[PDB]
């Protein structure tokens, strides 16, 4: 017939699985102990995928066909806002679902049920615009630019060992990306080479080509050019045919008339001092010979991506015909050589007077951690960007949690009981994330979790879960925060994603028979 | 997702499987009584590779899904500082494993059982200090060359009843090599015949090729041009281009300019008498008449790197075009021939006067097992090169293993009951490998454990395993060593290589590509 | 400034409906006074267009390249 079957009982349960399934996946990633998992595919995918970050994971491949591609959707628009740290707001939401079973007992109407969810806001709003944050983050600011919150991040990682001095490295590459941009002109390379410091600061962008076998090793005062149109020539328009000659005399003009083409790169080259010359497709034959005379290194096919950015970075050109050389081009003059990191052959754009885009090299020690790096780098941007503009932050290691599930408790009582069972089970989600910070940590579970509420119900906000203590303790001396925003929307997003397909009776079937 | 999940006995035995499978092909190769293996796997091979080192087959293939690659990779960083001689490093850190089985006797937090491996650090320090080790082998060295470390290396290879004098041979050839030249110009081929000292000391270079049929069979007062350009000729820098030209009498002109190129090389060669030509790439027809008449031997399509191996041999030269003979090049004259050793026959450099740039060339009974030696003579180089590096050996034939395992046992006692478990285990571990040698001499495994133990304990490192004699004996008349790196690397990195995978429990893999 | 310039026929030429035919030449030099031709067609373009005070042609077609050159110094 059409469109699938889903409407009341059925279309409750494919909510429900994708929601447990998720859960376990993630959980474990929670916290500093956080485990590391890999993915296997071979055919369009490089090698096993770690991907610690719960949300790079979700977002990067759909499966199959039953609805969590969405909900996962809305935590890409929280990074935005943050939405990172480490991963807790999907696993609070499939929780939600589990006494739905309990509520088939009711056996008539779910909308009852329903008015929880509206319940719920006024639950967490307990959370946000309540408690305390830091109050740090002036703005650039130079000691308080990391070894805080990145540090944090990568603490479930494994890699934090000489991985934490990359995060440090960070912050500088954020605050050098300051201004009118937005998230753009980044790039991140890394190598097979140990050292200490594990990765190196440069000025510019890095590219990995060569011109040829012959051409000079390093330029200086280099100057750069870039053309739209390789230096292939010959047919044009109307090729003027195939030609046979009369005799030897005649046939004089087309081996020089190569040669101009050749006088007219070289000459004009000449004046300017050209250093290198970057092109983005195939590259005739006669100049080559000419560039390593001069002294001038040029690229063959680079590519078109990396072209852009360094168009940026040189002040730029506009690309056209031969008449490109001068001020029609413009070039950013400090260092262009092509140099040895550890073992790897690379080429080293660096000196930008603009400012505007930079490039990150990571080296490391020679592991499958080291691959982990790369993965680590577009978290790393994102959680310090949103953390100076929010100016807002929240205790992690499950302090959080628990303090807004004491809350909760209260709530269910007040209201009647058939409501109150609804807002209680959302109210007991948060007692099992307490469960799971201390099972991780390999202490036993039932001691940790009466301890621990006893702490929250005081009044510390500080206080939390402290898995290598394995009881409860200060989770500010540890340096471990959460983002404010990442829970302003977590609270409000887990509840009606869900409630959408739950508020519904009867539904959408079109016209059968 | 559907990826492969496991959880407490499953998830550890993975891990646990792969270690013991490694163990048993890894066990034969160790010690003066090696087996030779080979392994034949079908795509992407091609023929079988019959590996006695340990650490070259492991990283060649990853046969299946099990983790094991990573371990292996860890190898290599060890072999750059010292590597080979003989494989034990893998064996130890597999055996660990095996009382894992007990640690279920347990159930709760492996971390604090974990508290063994900073164990292991006290027993690594054990290691190092205790014993004797030797000093000096401080450079060029007379009789402490060899007759020690590389005949242990090829002790577990099966040729050492004549192969042990080629091993005596080699150290030689690493004195001329070691100093600022780096790792240059070393060549070695066996060939076919019958002597007892089954290998020659070339103090020029071997090569296989011949300028056709015709040509002197033996060149005195030898002369030796070498060019980087080939005899071809109908290029040019500038063309002359497409041609055409008015009748057919013009094209007579040209096969006569062919001439003067001919004629050219004539001119420059029977002044200086010339012997042989050598050049890297396809050669010219017609000066291959010339060269027969003229009484010179040429070598087409010459390997480029044989080629700079023997320019620093010789004197060197500028190889450049046609004008390259005379005064700008270089040429030794000692003898230049063409010799049938035995069966078959190969073009002969020697007699060179710089004296630093040798080629060994082997003669052995006629079938593989020869070329295992090609295999051998290749892995002794670098055994040299580090043992002098190092400055730092340890007794071989398992003398070192006995002792560290006598210290151990009363480390299990001294903690307390759990610590005890756990710190034994790793004890025992050491006990394996005197079994291991004993068993592939041919005599019987349990005999000899009890005698072993008791002549260490005593206080006499020099003691250790004799296969030959089927007991015990003294290894220092043997004059077999260890290199003392092989054993601080081994117990740092068996520790924690095998720490991540007990660190991490309850392996879960999902949501993938 | 922006002034609209609308055209039903694109700015490329060569075959009008009368060809000429497909063309010889002695001599890769006289094919020379060809290019020349093309070259009318854009000053064309241009004399008539400063005049106007032209910011902006758009056309509903392919656009031939010679023209392209002088807008853009224009």
């Amino acid at each position: 017939a059409g469109a699938d079957e889903e409407r009341a009982e059925t279309a409750r349960l494919s909510s429900f699985i994708g929601a447990i399934a998720i859960g376990d996946l993630v959980k474990s990633t929670l916290g500093p102990k956080g485990m590391d998992k890999i993915l296997l595919s071979s055919g369009r995918d490089a090698s096993l995928m770690v991907t610690n970050d719960g949300a790079t994971i979700l977002k990067n491949i759909g499966v199959d066909n039953p609805a969590a591609k969405v909900l996962v959707d809305m935590s890409r628009v929280q990074d935005d806002e943050v939405g990172d740290g480490t991963t807790s707001v999907t696993v609070l939401a499939a929780e939600l679902l589990r006494e739905a079973e309990s509520l088939i007992a009711k056996k008539i109407h779910p909308q009852t049920i329903i008015a929880g969810w509206r319940e719920a806001t006024k639950a967490a709003r307990q959370a946000l615009l309540n408690s305390a944050v830091d109050h740090g983050s002036d703005e650039v600011k130079f000691r308080q630019d990391l070894m805080n919150i990145a540090g944090t991040t990568l603490s479930s990682k494994l890699l934090t060992h000489h991985k934490d001095h990359f995060t440090k490295l960070a912050v500088e590459a954020v605050l050098r990306l300051k201004g009118s941009g937005n998230l753009e002109a980044i790039h991140v390379i890394k190598k097979l080479g140990g050292s200490l410091a594990d990765s190196y600061l440069d000025e510019g962008f890095l590219l990995d080509k060569k011109i040829g076998v012959n051409q000079p090793k390093r330029i200086e005062n280099a100057k750069i050019l870039i053309a739209n149109t390789g230096m292939d020539t010959d047919k044009i328009k109307i090729f003027g045919s195939r030609v046979r000659v009369d005799s030897t005399a005649k046939v004089a003009e087309i081996e020089h008339a190569e040669k101009e083409k050749m006088k007219e790169k070289v000459e004009r080259i000449l004046k300017h001092g050209i250093n290198c010359f970057i092109n983005r497709q195939l590259i005739y034959n006669y100049p080559e010979q000419l560039f390593g005379a001069a002294g001038v290194m040029a690229i063959e096919h680079a590519d078109f991506v990396g072209v852009e950015r360094l168009a940026l970075v040189t002040g730029g050109e506009i690309a056209s015909t031969f008449d490109h050389p001068e001020l029609v081009k413009l070039g950013s003059c400090k260092l262009i050589e092509e140099v040895m990191i550890g073992e790897d052959k690379l080429i080293h754009f660096s000196g930008v007077a603009l400012g505007e885009a930079c490039t990150i090299v990571l080296r490391g020690a020679t592991q499958q951690i080291l691959d982990e790096a790369e993965r680590s780098l577009h978290d790393a941007l994102c959680v310090l960007a949103q953390t100076v503009k929010d100016s807002r932050t929240v205790y992690g290691g499950g302090c959080s949690e628990m303090l807004m599930a004491h809350a909760v408790t209260q709530l269910a009582s007040r209201t009647p009981g058939k409501e109150a069972v609804a807002m209680e089970s959302y109210a007991k989600a948060l007692r099992m994330l307490p469960t799971i910070i201390a099972d991780n940590a390999g202490y036993d579970s039932a001691d940790l979790v009466a301890q621990l509420r006893a702490a929250h119900s005081e009044g510390k906000t500080t206080a939390g879960l402290d898995m290598k203590e394995g009881t409860i303790g200060d989770m500010s001396v540890l340096g471990i925060t959460e983002s404010f925003q990442v829970k302003r929307q977590v609270l409000l997003s887990a509840a009606e994603a869900a409630e959408v397909i739950l508020r519904v009776d009867n539904i959408i079937k079109a016209a059968p028979r």
